């Protein structure tokens, strides 16, 4: 008997689930990484064409398991009918943004593995621990974590010049709308994409604590208040070819130390690399070298 404790109470599984459905980001990759092809998982809403709806590392693993991708058409929100049609024995939502009502509705379909605290606030190691336990594979989950950690360490050790360059650099992950720079998003330390950076040797600036009290996974702040993040050595943001220059020319954002120094890592918007920034055991293997190279080049400019 599997007992799960999460934000909405307790989920009981009578035995290891035969059929596995997942929702939201990343969860399907934990299953796949453990050798399980989901009977259904959320269509990728970012990093790849909706026509395709599945990220390259996920696709690759599915093929390696001789399986096929069954996607829930749920770009606009949870598709309860589709989930129900997959006839699951468990629904992995260890990393997700489900509400009480969502949890109650899903639970009528099958036992739900929900997040521990607040929506979208599950780090990658915790994602594995929650999801792997719900699969009745807790031990395999621990092993998967150690193996993923070793993959990370291997890339860092293998490239000392990148490792030394980013080590101890104070970093913030942000989302900046090029069309409106009067405000932007900063991701909190409880967001997996912000926390992953610490696995790579970077650290959070002092100013991040100021967001410890934020209830959400990210906080939108005014450019008039951007001085707050002058303590970051390097800044990471989604964007494109024009992003850095537009930022450096911005009358308010251009004054920020890291931006002024050109210490900004621009992740190509809506690409696999962008999507990988919320890491999974599969995405890391696939993208870490590429990611480290972008991070290393940006940290080069930290003064
Ligand atoms: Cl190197």
């Amino acid at each position: 008997k599997i007992v799960l404790d999460h934000a909405f109470g307790q989920t009981i599984l009578d035995k290891k689930p035969e059929r596995v459905a997942t929702i939201a980001w990343g969860n399907h990759d934990v299953a796949l990484a453990l050798g399980i092809v989901p009977v259904g998982f959320s269509k990728a809403n970012y990093g790849v064409s909706a026509d395709k709806g599945v990220l390259p590392w996920t696709e690759e693993k599915i093929k390696e398991l001789n399986g096929k991708a069954n996607l829930f058409d749920d770009l606009d929100g949870l598709n309860f009918e589709a989930i129900s049609n997959s006839k699951p024995d468990v629904i992995l939502a260890g990393y997700s943004g489900i509400t009480k009502e969502d949890y109650d509705t899903l639970s009528k379909i099958a036992p739900v593995a929900a997040y521990k605290s607040k929506p979208w606030q599950t780090l990658w190691r915790d994602m594995i621990k929650i999801d792997s336990k719900a699969l009745g594979m807790e031990k395999e989950g621990d092993e998967l974590i150690k193996n993923t950690e070793a993959r990370i360490s291997k890339e860092l050790e293998k490239h000392p010049e990148i490792k030394g360059k980013i080590k101890g650099k104070k970093v913030l992950f942000t989302m900046i709308n090029a069309a409106d720079t009067s405000k932007f998003w900063i991701y909190t330390s409880k967001d997996p994409r912000a926390n992953y950076l610490t696995d790579l040797g970077l650290v959070f600036p002092e100013s991040l604590k100021e967001f410890e009290s934020e209830d959400s996974f990210a906080k939108e702040i005014s450019a008039e208040e951007a001085n707050k993040i002058n303590d970051a050595d390097v800044i990471i943001t989604y964007g494109d070819d024009k992003t850095l220059e537009a930022l450096q020319k911005d009358p308010l954002l251009g004054k920020i130390n890291a931006i002024k120094n050109g210490a900004v890592a621009v992740i190509p918007d809506n690409t696999p690399l962008a999507a990988s920034c919320t890491p999974t055991p599969l995405s890391i293997n696939y993208t870490i070298e590429e990611y480290l190279n972008l991070l290393g080049n940006a940290c080069k400019n930290a003064k």
